[PDB]
């Protein structure tokens, strides 16, 4: 099995999505900690785990050929991945997971990361019952909507995993597709909006 | 002589030098954790510090070799990144974890490998109750990030967590810190997926 | 006709990169800057220090990135990680931390052989934020330029003098009373020719809550 | 004639290294590593979470038979310097570090013609330490042991050339000064594996430095 | 044109100086700005420009067998550098400019890269009139005076570019040669020592 598996890579191992050959690629969050508020700065410090899923014919394969092989891991550098970003942090992005994607026979890549992104926000209200709000867009920094598209499986953030003792509890999280027009190009660029409003927890 | 031996782990390590665990060859990662210290407990961030030894233990086939081919060699040292090594990771770190030690491992003749990596982790910990008498309670699940339970098994050798080089003078005194495997079932998947859980109550220490 | 377009890329990129070494004074080049200010993260009185996050749009023209789409499919751009091509070492000249990049490392080329490359930042350098919180505010500068090109070699140019502000962040603990960018020309102990900035002038100040 | 020197030299060092392999020490083929520290600084000592910050260079020394050469056979050249990622080095490593050792020099080692080898790295370290007494007249204590992280006393052995820590590069007007500091050699045994590993214990007592 | 310059880079592209084939390394520095002096911990944070001069046969050329070019930026990665450091950082220089030489046709190289320092300095005094005075020594770290010398153009510190409105102003700054043995070898060792006198700026 060993042998098919290294075969199959072999024989698997595309030059990032174009005008003509578009990619849509599926992103969803997972909420797990609002770390910190920075109220003399404005900046909000999150914890969470960002689900990148797209599809590529140049990665499907006949699991009959190969062992009954219906997928695989390996290294993210492996294999092309979006450049999914976040457009207003204020820190670099860190990494907490492993950079490993699963790869399925049918050309299918499931990509991640857990981050922690510091991003702008007014924490101003955090101490109310309504609670403070902010929103930080994902996506593409080069790719067009004509080369990228973006799309969620559901406008609600997953909160199943937000730690029940931060110092911050979630009042509302979501996500959602935008298209964006900037000054730079005519052509316009797709991110997902995740917007979430957060209140200090009582011990 | 020791120019002889030298040509022998040379030609060992040419030898050895797999595609990492699958559901037809799965592997049992054996974990165990030798607490060093609790550097800092933030209580306006609820974020923890510990500093430990994260003992790692599995075993390859492929990594197996007669030592009376190659000189009576048993064992040798090697680059982390010359070999497979689990994607172990804590489920609730707040930052990158810091490795304080040289990525090498030990690989012995019978092709079990035992890789201890020195961190320093952020994870996230309310410490309430620290200044009292119970002390605080905090809880870090380790696990593979890609591997399922039908890919990696995981293990300890023992559900108490090694003390025995715990830091004397530190902020915190240990009260119990214990490991223990977890087997849990999701809606999303049939496999079952394992980790190792971490729990730790502490409390600040008289000086 | 899908893998024949990813084969027709694959082609453009395969001739042009296995095919420059910087400008000189025989063959200079023009870069345009134009910078997109993000936020002022902070400003520290007690170093003085400021930190902004901004975008900072590089377009420059080379000829030996040209192709004929007709020739590759009508291809008429690609996206290139920054490390296959040339670019220019513009840099902050008055910095006081290392840069730190936001946004991956890719550009833009097009068929004509312009290339687009904007990278977003965030930057700490030497500001004294003394009247911020006052109605005139706080006034700073920044220099931005080639590290080791002269003009001879590398020519700055600008689109517009005005910064663009039009993602600045609206809740940011301060808030700005005008930004420009304006095209300079300096001298150094080191050397004798001419090297070439465009200063990037914020007055800023507190934003009332 | 320059050029000649410049050929030899690197004549040599393709003689050495593209043509040579050492693969570390083994319990047939051990190694002895000379370890001496010189104390530079007493940076910062935070009594929030019991951490101090040491400046210090490192000097580690040791020799092998495949790093000889005749001088008389490479134009008399009898050392060079060299990156240390050309070479293999001993991962000497502090046990009670709180964070990932800084390193403040350059990466290169002096390789001489009998085969020894002397790397000297400045390190910044932060490490385990109760400062409590640090403003008392008997100053605080602390120690930190430095040894292989994965080569067992069978394999590196270690030593000082003194007890006596170099405290002649200290900086005078750090915000703490010492009292003492030794460097003292240990066998210990940890609880994963049968074999005893070694170490130098670097033992510092210290003060708060008076105006 | 461009063809020369890469045909004579690709010409070009020595393994350091040794005893038989010394160099001379000329140091200056600019310095730009006393970012911070902290006192809890005797640091201080300097930003100068640090101008490094060589010389190699091994890098001249004539501008007659290349169209003339008589200079050229290069990757400080392509050519040797010499390893100058600090000998009294508390942390690593921070590198804030573009590792870039500039290579002549009579083989000198000339490097000035900006950087970040934090090193040992007690500040006291910084709040007089006379105020405080630190020094820090800059040398190859594994070169000897019989592989490596050094030299200043002038002991005086550049101080044309300092930042007008720091903090700290500077009523002094030298830059001179030193000699020095340490008790790891017999041989010595060259330093350019920078000496700087400076004082909190009043507003
Ligand atoms: C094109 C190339 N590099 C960067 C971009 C930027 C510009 C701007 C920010 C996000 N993205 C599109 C909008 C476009
Ligand atoms: C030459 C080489 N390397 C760097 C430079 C620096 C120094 C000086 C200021 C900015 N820049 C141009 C002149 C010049
Ligand atoms: C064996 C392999 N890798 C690491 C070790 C660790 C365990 C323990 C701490 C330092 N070091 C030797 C003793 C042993
Ligand atoms: C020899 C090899 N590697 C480092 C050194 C150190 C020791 C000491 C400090 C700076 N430098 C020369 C003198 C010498």
């Amino acid at each position: 099995s060993q042998a098919n598996l290294m075969r199959l890579k072999s024989d698997l191992f595309y030059p990032g999505p174009t005008k003509d050959d578009p990619l849509t690629v599926t992103l969803g969050f997972t909420l797990q900690d609002i770390v910190k508020a920075d109220s003399s700065t404005n900046e909000v410090d999150l914890v969470y785990w960002e689900q990148q899923r797209w599809k590529l014919n140049s990665l499907m394969w006949d699991p009959n050929e190969y062992g009954n092989i219906t997928d695989f891991r390996t290294s993210a550098a492996d294999i092309w991945t979006p450049d999914i970003t976040a457009y207003s942090s204020t820190r670099p992005v860190q990494v907490l997971s492993p950079q490993i994607a699963v790869v399925t026979h049918d050309g299918s890549v499931m990509f991640i990361p857990a981050q922690r992104l510091s991003f702008m926000c007014d924490p101003t209200g955090v101490d109310s019952e309504e609670g403070a709000t902010c929103a930080v867009k994902f996506g593409s920094w080069v790719y067009s909507g004509f080369e990228i598209d973006l799309k969620t499986d559901t406008d609600q953030v997953d909160l199943s995993s937000y730690y029940a003792s931060s110092k911050y509890e979630i009042l509302s999280a979501t996500q959602t597709r935008q298209v964006q027009h900037y000054s730079c190009c005519p052509e316009p660029y797709i991110d997902v909006n995740l917007v979430v409003k957060f209140r200090e927890r009582r011990a």
